[PDB]
């Protein structure tokens, strides 16, 4: 059905099946018919026998439909409308979480647990508005979901230019081992899954060794499956099913952290024993997710130009020094180490007049001349990075572990003279706070299923390679250049 | 062969003919054979006959063609190398431009006038670099290129968003018409003309009344035209041509501005006598070029900051208020009118608790609550912008004169509360320093190439529409969004 070969395109969205915590009722576009209903329909709205081929009204009775219809045109949208303790015919009270998408209403069921949503939200968010930089928001926000929703492990997952992920805050039982600054590779998020993740906002598991309800028909005459993109009961891989039962982990709720319209992370809740939040709590942690996420946003806004402002006041000290000096090359002697403010790196150097000075990590005295001339070759008077310099340079494999990265910057609009900036392979960086001799139980599928392996493939995926060179770091790279070359044009 | 319908696909890259102040000799990929010739290379150079089908050392001497292949490796690149004062075999001096393009070797010969290239634009680049604005650089290099180039107009045209060119500089002697703050439409720069002044930074045109010199063979065996893309003395579109003579102006010689890779802008020099300069001169303007474009990018680049900053000091004010004041609303009430020091706009409103409050221009009273619903409906708890709020609400035509672009901020996470921001339609806020009663001689082709009809048909295609939101704009909205929903949250 699907193993560790077809899981990296596994039709998640179109699983046939939802978890057992709630039911779910399929209708067509105007909610005039029951085309597809759960297995447990009966057993939870205390229903007899096949809904298929019933009519709306016949079903949950004419009262509760014409309330369900309205909130329809109230919602237009894609977003799922969330109906907080609504009866039935037979007086049962229920959740019910609607939503229409590919013109097919989905009404999802649940036994109503009446939380005020507004005034735990609020509380929370109230405690993440002060934050005044990136990790004092990531670092109190773990703290605090742990605190306010009592699940075993909150993690903080930032997604990586490669798309892996690094887990950069935790909350955690005493007891529990520590996954922060463990990274996990691009895979174990396949791209169908992220696509979801943007698409809903918050996703629970109630129970990851729980039975899966049948959706009946699985697969209409068409041809077409019932897709549950939008669905909170949706049921989940068997694959992460495995690696949640491989972990000791029993139930999970995960919050889409979006900023500039991208996934930017997870807010990931695991809990080593069964467990679903009421409605009311899960719009409570939407609403602060959203928060996080505006609030996040900002903060990075804010961090971009506070680096970028202290980049323009540093150039700016040394133009004004270069003005009360003669000789610009002694200057760019005394001064090179300097220019590591701007830009983090491991190790600076310079190469003027065919001399190398160097300070930090930098490649060996050896090897900077054919650099020097790799660079000159493809540079074009331009700023020239990579991360992965041995894929560029193949003898530069024997001293990734001092500068695996490096970012060119020329300072003479004539010569070929060059400002270097290394970073150390990723690896040689980890401040990693698990447990090494800490194993996990296997399933069918192998030892792949767990964070052991995961991290394992990572490292393998990242060896030879130092952190990328960001935006920020190549824009204040740029702005270092139209300085250097401006002020070495003056001095001739 | 060329009008008014076909010349914005007019292929301007190979015409098959050069200018007359200098001839051209297109080789082999290795320079081994003359592919090619003008017409003219007998009457510079002293040779008789056809120089087509002959070797390289047979035309220029052993001695000259050993010096320009050699020029090929250090170039590489499709950059031109310019090689000033060469001697032929009969004595003669040259100043030679050499560049490949699509494994041909064009030869490019001007009669050698030598200036220092080094020296006269270090001189221009110095007078720039102190500039503390983009408004400052550009009003003062005008004044520079004209002071020592000595062209009788300098403008500057910077490109919008649309493509349209706006004349934001001029320096001009006091008899000639001005076209300060004039726009020209897309159309009178095409796509193909934009490419090629993004490969080459330099275009000169010695004498619009000039007689062209056609290249042989105009087309060879292959069915192949000689591509012209780098070749300084390639022919010019005889639309240009026909505009340039409508307009009195004999010669021109044009700066690529690039700004973050992108054609920004171009300095354009006009003079209304014939008018090449010397390689030396233009080495040095192609420099000034280069410096120009690196400092205006740096000034953008400061400008983007400053903007954005003062946005958040001002928001920081607000939510220091907003802690202070117990009622939410009336503290937006009395400030909405502040939040225009944040986006440059002609009138802002606030539309709170279906109660509308205006400030400059802005729609009349009656058109708020349309407006606001349309608003509501689209804008999906999200910034929403348009500088033609007609093509979306058709009868907003009425009061386009004073409100046609709009930018929405919603408010409220839950409350369909928002603060709108309006722009008159741009013809409003001209300041045209030009001369209304000033006509022009028409050609063949008609008074379509005068300025007079290109800014009444940019005039035309920008009815209805105001100054387009820049990025900058939208980035401030989505941080101020962020605060006030986020305080709009706290006040429950
Ligand atoms: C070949 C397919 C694989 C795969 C698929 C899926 N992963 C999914 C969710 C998911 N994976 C992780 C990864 C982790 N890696 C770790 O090392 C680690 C902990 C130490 C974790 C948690 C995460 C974080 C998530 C989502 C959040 C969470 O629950 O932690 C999914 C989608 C699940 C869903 O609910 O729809 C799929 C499909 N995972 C693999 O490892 C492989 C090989
Ligand atoms: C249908 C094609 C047309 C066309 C084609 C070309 N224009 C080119 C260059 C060029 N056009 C302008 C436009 C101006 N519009 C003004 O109102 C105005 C002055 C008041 C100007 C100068 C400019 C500025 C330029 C280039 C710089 C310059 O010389 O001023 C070219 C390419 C020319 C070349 O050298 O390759 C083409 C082709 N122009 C039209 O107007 C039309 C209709
Ligand atoms: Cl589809
Ligand atoms: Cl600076
Ligand atoms: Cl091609
Ligand atoms: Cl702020």
């Amino acid at each position: 059905h699907v193993d560790l070969t077809n899981c990296d395109r596994e039709p998640i969205h179109i699983p046939g099946y939802i978890q057992p915590h709630g039911c779910l009722i399929a209708c067509d576009n105007a909610m005039r018919m029951v085309l597809r209903h759960s297995e447990n329909c009966g057993e939870l709205l205390g229903l007899e026998g096949d809904l298929n081929g019933r009519t709306a009204e016949d079903v949950l009775g004419k009262r509760l439909v014409h309330d369900l219809r309205n909130a329809l045109t109230v919602t237009g949208t894609t977003r799922p409308a969330m109906l907080p303790a609504m009866e039935t015919s037979d007086g049962r009270s229920f959740d019910i979480s609607l939503h229409r998408y590919k013109s097919t209403t989905i009404i999802e069921f649940e036994p109503s647990d009446s939380t005020q949503p507004l005034g735990t939200a609020r509380k929370m968010v109230d405690r993440i508005r002060e934050a005044d930089s990136v990790e004092s928001l990531i670092s109190r926000t773990t703290r605090l979901v742990k605190a306010t929703l009592g699940y075993d492990r909150v993690l903080i997952y930032r997604f990586e230019e490669d798309g892996a992920g690094k887990v950069v805050s935790e909350a955690k039982q005493p007891e529990l081992e520590s996954f922060l600054g463990q990274y996990f590779p691009a895979s174990d998020i396949p791209q169908q899954a992220r696509a979801l993740y943007l698409k809903n906002t918050l996703r629970i598991i109630s129970d990851a060794s729980g039975t899966p309800i049948p959706v009946l028909p699985a697969v209409d005459v068409s041809g077409e499956p019932l897709d549950l993109s939008y669905a909170h009961l949706r049921n989940f891989s068997p694959i992460h099913c495995e690696y949640l039962r491989n972990m000791g982990v029993a139930a999970s709720m995960s919050i889409s952290v979006i900023v500039d319209d991208a996934l930017w992370g997870l807010i990931v809740c695991h809990h080593c024993s069964p467990r679903v939040l009421s409605m009311p709590v899960r719009i409570a942690a939407a609403m602060f997710g959203e928060f996080f996420s505006m609030f996040l946003q900002v903060l990075k806004q804010k961090r971009r130009l506070d680096t970028i402002n202290h980049a323009h006041a540093a150039l700016d000290r040394f133009l004004r020094l270069a003005a009360h000096r003669a000789n610009l090359e002694e200057l760019l002697v005394d001064s090179f180490q300097d220019f590591a403010r701007l830009i983090p790196c491991d190790g600076v150097g310079l190469w003027v007049g065919n001399n190398w000075h160097g300070h930090g990590a930098t490649p060996p005295h050896d090897a900077i001349p054919r650099l020097a001339r790799f660079v000159a070759s493809v540079s074009e008077g331009r700023v020239w990075a990579t991360h992965a310099l041995s894929q560029a340079i193949p003898e530069a494999e024997i001293y990734a572990d001092t500068a695996a990265g490096m970012l060119a910057i020329p300072i003479s609009q004539v010569k070929s003279d060059y400002l270097l900036f290394f970073r150390k392979e990723i690896v040689q960086n980890l401040n990693w706070a698990g447990n090494p001799e800490k194993s996990y139980e296997t399933g069918p599928m192998g030892d792949r299923l767990t964070p052991r392996k995961s991290f394992a493939i990572w490292k393998e995926s990242v060896r030879l390679q130092a952190q990328p060179w960001s935006e920020a770091d190549r824009e204040i790279a740029e702005t270092a250049r139209i300085a250097l070359v401006g002020v070495a044009f003056h001095h001739s």
